[PDB]
């Protein structure tokens, strides 16, 4: 078990300058002729060169067309290439190799694998060591001519980075391409696509240079219909980034390409993007509505790589925060535009303090920049990603718009065409910050805790105002609990975005004001406030921090109905739902540890209740907010203030709180559910696939979250409701009705209808997987066997494995079964599936990460799982290193 650790950092030895490929695929087999132009570089000390190689079989290699022998010049392991520096010539030299491998039986999906009918690869991190042999790491630039030749019938259409400089026809009915790419490039950018592919198109003429540009979108021929959003959504991307940031598309032609079989969402190489099918494909007919904003995030995520991918490559890996965060951030910024809508923001932030919060609190708790790894697919995480956005965005809070875009060009221009780090990313900040504060002793060196220290910041207010003085006090402590990564903590830059609200018209009383915490602690004063003010904190949730309001929840109240922004109001309401939830838990907890024959629990707070109503019954208020009031916090963010949680218990307070809110507001509800009917469900546009609507999508979502709250609790007659919900057009909707109609006898019934509807429609099928995997069912263990017995079967498909068992994992009350037969079920699951696809086996242990924070009981069973999954002698080093971490072993 090697690790490498970022304060090991060395150069290369070598060098690589161009790279050419002959890439010959056949039936049983694909060839892999390469040619590596190599010198040797300054930082050269005699080593043996050693190449990176993953399950490649030999046929021969070579130095400047003399082939070596095994054993006396070479030895290989499977996992390196050696060849003795005697051997290693002392300039500028030829190597060459011919190695076959087999895409048809790479289940993996990683290097060159088959999905379907496509041949495909995905080199990102270390997948180009499966395809041929190379020193694997993103600082080894190079220039690649790759020739593809395969079977003219089977794959008439050949991708690769570049322009097609060549195509030409081979006996036995065969063909090739030839693609040249000059631009210097990291290996995991390579990429190769060759599948019976089928296309939209359309030219984009960029803003300022006029360029034409050629965009293409494929897939395979009998899923053509659904590429319409995605190439609208590739224009929308391309026209934000010359807006905002005064970017144009680089190359003449830009491709995206969908596949069935993918471990994530997409990959960005450069013109040449992959994605998965799910975040590509969609159609009104065949999608539910999430696949919608889905797409649009994902393509503009992989565009937006494009241009700093063009210009500044990262030095290692540990600098992944750097391109993935700022990218996120980028695409964040696309999306919030794109949709006009708050809850799009809410939505980040939401997934933020559910899963990345779990995950900074949990063993496997790391910086956004760690310090070492052991398997690198296994450095992909929310916390390198989302928090790292959320840190991203932190420089924008910070500078305002005009120093940010100004601190960016500075990025850009120092750090073109070379390695860079995140303390070069900060530097350019930095430079723009003193610019901003007109003093050049200004420093961002404080800013930088944030890339090196784990863990989630919790930051906590007092307050005092004095009538006389009209004088208003803000104080702010700041504390990160220690982990394994730091003992002691250091405060961090915390920009704090408020606002003061007037309780009696609320109306702002301060302009736009970022407060800078810097110290553990510090006291903000405000002079002229003329009234006592309720304080707006953390306006757009201005840093990734557990907030602590310290406000009554009549406070709390005022802010939900009369703020002006909408996390904070958002936040309001999650902080009274929290405040409840605790306070029932305990009682609940005190009830059951006790044997209480009886017991009382405290009411949820009725002007609470009427603030909802209030809002819901405000028709000038967003149709998405108010689906976000009705629901209670997630369960992971729950989790996150429970120790030895209890998961009956906090069901049983969930469902309490649920039906004390239903008991006021269920007719509510129902005339709300009625009346969005007409337009949350408009037709007008059904069969134009490039109108997209976000505020009805979100009309959507409250329908079909009232609906799951007027079921659960069995309102009078709603089954007709449901009954007429099936017969919608809108998947959101039809599907919808699947899953409510759980709690009634006509579940199997909706079950087989649903099922017709989704079967011939790959995509859509998956979607139903899931509805019936979430289904609040008491016999959902005999419905995941008969999903295992009738649709899943033998799959391999990561969509179609992760959609049978991870919303189940989310069942609060079945999955934390107390006889540890969910985590029973989901261990075998992720062991069958490490036997062939250790990432998605990785992806699958996503409940046990909150294993320590469970009862007792609920701990040991999942503990016994874990180590009887790091037990198995065929376990992969991805599972077995991510089990280590997460068991503390
Ligand atoms: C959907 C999302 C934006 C999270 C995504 O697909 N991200 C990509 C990405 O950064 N594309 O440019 C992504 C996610 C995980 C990996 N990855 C995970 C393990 C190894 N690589 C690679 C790419
Ligand atoms: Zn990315």
């Amino acid at each position: 078990p090697k690790i490498h650790y970022r304060k090991d950092y060395k150069p290369s030895g070598f060098i690589i300058n161009q790279v050419t490929l002959n890439i010959n695929i056949h039936d049983q087999e694909t060839i892999v002729r390469s040619v590596l132009d190599m010198d040797i570089s300054k930082h050269n000390v005699g080593e043996d060169l050693v190449f990176d190689g993953v399950g490649l079989k030999i046929n021969e290699i070579s130095i400047n067309n003399k082939k070596l022998v095994e054993g006396e010049e070479y030895t290989y392991d499977n996992e390196f290439l050696t060849i003795f520096s005697k051997f290693v010539p002392k300039s500028k030299f030829a190597f060459s190799s011919e190695v076959i491998i087999h895409p048809e039986t790479n289940y993996a999906l990683t290097g060159l694998y088959k999905s379907k009918n496509i041949i495909v690869s995905q080199c990102e991190a270390t997948g180009f060591r499966r395809i041929t042999f190379f020193i694997d790491r993103p600082d080894m630039m190079a220039k690649y001519d790759v020739t593809v030749t395969a079977d003219k019938e089977k794959y008439p259409v050949l991708l690769s980075n570049g322009d097609k400089v060549n195509e030409f026809e081979i006996p036995g009915g065969r063909h090739g391409a030839r693609f040249n790419d000059p631009p210097l490039k990291p290996c995991y950018l390579f990429a190769v696509v060759a599948g019976d592919l089928k296309h939209l198109s359309a030219t984009y003429i960029t803003k300022y240079t006029k360029k034409k540009v050629e965009l293409y979108v494929f897939s395979e021929e009998k899923y053509v219909s659904k590429l319409q959003w995605a190439l609208e959504c590739l224009k929308k991307s391309m026209a934000f980034d010359e807006d905002y940031f005064g970017l144009e598309y680089d190359l003449s032609r830009l491709n995206l390409v969908a596949v069935s079989d993918f471990n994530v969402g997409a990959m960005e190489n450069k013109g040449l993007n992959i994605f998965n099918a799910n975040s590509l494909l969609a159609s009104k007919k065949n999608s539910i509505d999430f696949s919608y904003a889905r797409i649009l995030t994902v393509v503009g995520h992989e565009y937006f790589h494009q241009y700093t991918g063009n210009r500044v490559t990262l030095r290692d890996w540990f600098q992944l925060t750097l391109k993935e965060g700022l990218t996120v951030h980028r695409e964040n910024l696309f999306s919030e535009e794109m949709t006009k809508t708050v809850t799009t923001r809410l939505s980040h932030v939401d997934l933020l303090r559910s899963v990345q919060f779990l995950e900074d609190s949990s063993p496997l708790s790391h910086p956004i920049r760690p310090e070492s790894y052991v398997s690198m697919e296994n450095f992909y995480t929310t916390t390198v990603y989302d928090k790292g956005s959320e840190v991203m965005r932190m420089y924008l809070t910070i500078l305002g718009e005009e120093y940010y875009k100004k601190g960016f060009d500075i990025y850009i221009k120092k750090n073109d065409g070379n390695t860079a780090t995140c303390e070069d990313f900060n530097y350019a900040m930095e430079q723009a910050y003193k610019m901003k504060k007109a003093d050049n002793s200004a420093n961002l060196n404080q800013y930088l805790l944030w890339f090196s220290q784990s863990g989630t910041p919790h930051v906590s207010f007092k307050y005092n105002y004095d009538a006389e003085k009209k004088q208003y006090s803000i104080h702010v402590n700041q504390y990160t609990k220690p982990d394994e990564n730091q003992k002691e903590k250091k405060p961090l830059f915390i920009p704090i975005s408020v606002g003061l609200i007037n309780p009696e018209n609320g109306k702002e009383m301060i302009s736009q004001t970022t407060l800078e915490l810097t110290k553990e602690s510090d006291t903000f004063v405000f002079n002229n406030i003329a009234v006592k003010p309720i304080p707006s904190l953390f306006r757009g949730f201005s840093a990734p921090v557990y907030i602590e309001d310290q406000l009554t929840d009549e406070e709390r109240i005022l802010l939900l109905k009369y703020d002006s922004d909408a996390f904070v109001r958002y936040n309001s309401c999650t902080n009274i739902y929290m405040k409840q939830i605790l306070m029932n838990y305990n009682e609940f907890l005190k009830a059951k540890n006790e044997k209480l024959e009886s017991f009382q629990l405290t009411p949820v707070n009725a002007q609470f209740i009427d603030a909802i109503k209030y809002l819901l019954e405000d028709p000038h208020a967003d149709a998405g907010f108010k689906s976000y009031i009705v629901s209670l916090p997630q369960d992971r963010y729950i989790i996150n203030f429970v120790s030895n949680l209890d998961t009956d218990v906090l069901a049983d307070t969930k469902e309490y709180i649920y039906k004390q809110i239903g008991d006021k507001l269920n007719d509510v509800y129902y005339k709300m559910f009625k009346s969005l009917e007409a337009k949350a469900d408009d037709l007008t546009y059904f069969n134009d696939e490039s109108h997209v609507d976000f505020d009805q999508m979100n009309m959507r979502t409250l329908r079909n979250t009232l609906l799951s709250l007027l079921s659960k609790a069995q309102y009078p007659n709603i089954l007709n409701e449901i009954i007429e919900h099936s017969k919608s057009p809108y998947p959101s909707n039809w599907l919808t009705s699947l899953s409510v109609s759980a709690y009634f006898d006509k579940y199997f019934e909706l079950y087989d209808k649903t099922y017709k509807l989704s079967k011939d429609d790959e995509l859509l099928l998956q979607e139903w997987l899931k509805t019936v995997s979430r289904s609040d069912r008491k016999d959902i263990y005999e419905i995941l066997k008969k999903l295992e017995n009738e649709v899943l079967k033998d799959s391999k498909n990561p969509n179609d494995i992760r959609a049978v068992y991870l919303p189940f994992t989310n069942n609060l009350r079945r999955f934390h079964d107390i006889s540890g037969k969910g985590y029973k079920l989901i261990a075998e699951v992720i062991t069958k599936t490490d036997k062939f696809n250790p990432m998605v086996a990785t992806q699958l242990c996503e409940p046990f990460k909150l294993w320590n924070k469970l009862d007792t009981k609920r701990q040991e069973l999942m503990l016994n799982e874990m180590n009887t999954m790091l037990q198995e002698p065929q376990i992969s080093n991805n599972l077995k290193e991510y089990l280590l971490r997460l068991t503390n072993k």
